């Protein structure tokens, strides 16, 4: 019968019911705010802060496509001029369009490949379909692309490794430069610790995937031209410095919900929903993957603007966006993922003017061999990871929604969904969050990971017991095991271990 297990699910706290009162919005030096906070009112579109476009052309920001500093040879001519000639041209062939973003985009000319934009708009869309994205929809992108000195006013740092920063801009700030990314204007962006902005490689190829992945950003991009969103969105990197010592941590476990059905994005709202992230968060977006990362970014798309501002993440960071607004549902996932239809966000808005939704962007490690996750090295690092993903320094534990997550790294990236699971759940415990943990299907994993945490629960042992246990795992099964899978089994080892003692 049972569809979950543990803690039921509205035992857990949400958001926006946990969360704290906000303290006023204002920029500070590790805060940047594009908008014009003291006009900020529900239900109206934000104001750009300065009132005039600022230009900084410099490694700590982004290279807007609208600088003068944006040149190309005539004789130096202004590329932004030329990008307005090339996009300002009506469009009734998918050719019309590639030439178009060749224009500006000369150097690319015989490395792009535009055959999933050409096969889109010629082999997958109705007659009707084409002709309403060529008269309304690309037309409509132009010109809030072409907007973008009067939407962006203020520079953008970059958050590159190693900074503890925000940026609070609009969804109208975000949809113009999208609208950009999708033309690929952003200079300097195209020939290495950054992801890929531009779209350029959503157009390569024959993907069955490429249609549906344009089919998602297309309903995103009719929806935002059609009535400019109201809402702001945060972008924070977050870097720690200390870890704990989790042999030490005498912290209790916090409570699971497990299930098989459901998803993060609908059954987890108003929690702390886990990106299965790309190190360059976003992963496969605008090119060729389609798992967890690629379709949050696609459903969500205001999260693709993240791979504009955010450098690649180290072993002790996280990019967290609260804030970003679902546009679409979808069925499948992967090779069988589809686009079902539009979807309106019903999520309420904090006092910032912000979805009560929040995303947090971290990235496993790739297992080239099953076993080496299970080296204590390799195990500190993903509690480590996840750790940081989930603590929110200066709030208190009822204050934190529950985590809602699932097999982070499992599958491309070989991590074992049993190990994966509890150095979640210890990673929570030590932030003082609950965990909502997904299977997706997998009605035995989720018996398993609730009969293991009830187990260690009502034992009451702490994170650094269940991590010493891990490392006797190691130490006992793993470290000189003849064989590619060790001896025994991570879970029957850690009852043997404890029902011994
Ligand atoms: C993380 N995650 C999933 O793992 C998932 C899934 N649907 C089926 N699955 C299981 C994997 C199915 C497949 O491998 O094609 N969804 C929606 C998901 O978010």
């Amino acid at each position: 019968d049972k569809k979950w297990l543990g803690t039921p699910i509205e035992e857990m706290r949400r958001m926006p019911r946990c969360g704290i009162r906000l303290p006023l919005l204002r920029p500070s030096a590790n805060h940047t705010v594009t908008i014009r906070v003291d006009l900020l009112r529900a239900g109206e579109v934000p104001k750009p802060f300065p009132t005039h476009y600022k230009d900084l052309w410099d490694n700590k920001h982004v290279k807007m496509p609208c600088s003068e500093q944006n040149l190309y040879p005539v004789t130096a001519g202004s590329r932004w001029e030329l990008i307005q000639t090339a996009l300002l041209n009506k469009f009734t062939r998918p050719q019309n369009l590639k030439d178009a973003i060749l224009k500006y985009n000369v150097a690319y000319s015989k490395k792009w490949d535009f055959t999933a934009l050409i096969d889109f708009w010629d082999k997958v869309l109705e007659e009707a379909e084409a002709q309403h994205l060529y008269q309304s929809i690309l037309p409509d992108m132009v010109k809030i692309a072409l907007c973008l000195p009067n939407i962006c006013t203020q520079p953008i740092p970059l958050l590159a490794a190693a900074m503890n920063h925000s940026i609070t801009m609009s969804q109208e700030q975000i949809a113009s430069l999208l609208a950009n990314a999708f033309f690929c204007t952003f200079p300097r962006r195209n020939a290495s610790s950054y992801p890929d902005i531009n779209f350029n490689r959503l157009f390569e190829g024959r993907s069955s995937r490429k249609p549906e992945k344009l089919k998602t950003l297309f309903c995103y991009f009719r929806r935002v031209t059609a009535a400019a969103p109201t809402g702001l969105v945060t972008f924070t990197r977050q870097s720690l410095e200390d870890f704990p010592e989790w042999e030490r941590c005498e912290k209790p476990l916090t409570r699971l919900h497990v299930t098989y059905e459901g998803t993060i994005e609908e059954n987890g709202q108003g929690m702390l929903q886990v990106d299965f992230a790309n190190r360059f968060v976003g992963g496969g977006v605008t090119s060729a993957g389609l798992v967890q990362e690629e379709i949050r970014f696609l459903i969500n798309p205001e999260l693709i603007i993240s791979r504009l501002f955010t450098e690649v993440l180290d072993h002790n960071e996280c990019l967290i966006i609260t804030g970003t607004e679902q546009y679409s549902e979808y069925t499948g996932y992967a090779e069988t993922y589809r686009w079902s239809r539009s979807h309106e966000d019903g999520s309420e808005r904090d006092d910032w003017q912000r979805r009560c939704t929040e995303i947090v962007a971290i990235d496993a490690l790739h297992f080239r061999r099953y076993l080496d996750q299970f080296v204590p090295e390799k195990m500190r690092r993903e509690l480590n990871k996840a750790y940081c993903g989930f603590l929110r320094p200066g709030v208190s534990s009822e204050n934190l929604s529950a985590v809602a997550t699932g097999n982070w790294g499992c599958g491309a990236f070989g991590g074992d969904a049993r190990l994966k699971a509890l150095i979640q759940i210890l990673a929570a415990a030590a932030a003082e969050r609950d965990v909502v943990y997904f299977t997706f299907g997998d009605s035995e994993l989720m018996r398993d990971i609730y009969s293991m945490h009830i187990f260690l629960t009502e034992r009451k042992l702490t994170v650094g017991d269940v991590y010493k246990l891990l490392l006797r795992y190691y130490n006992e099964e793993c470290r000189n095991c003849s064989t590619p899978g060790p001896d025994i089994k991570l879970y029957p080892f850690i009852y043997h271990a404890v029902e011994s003692c």
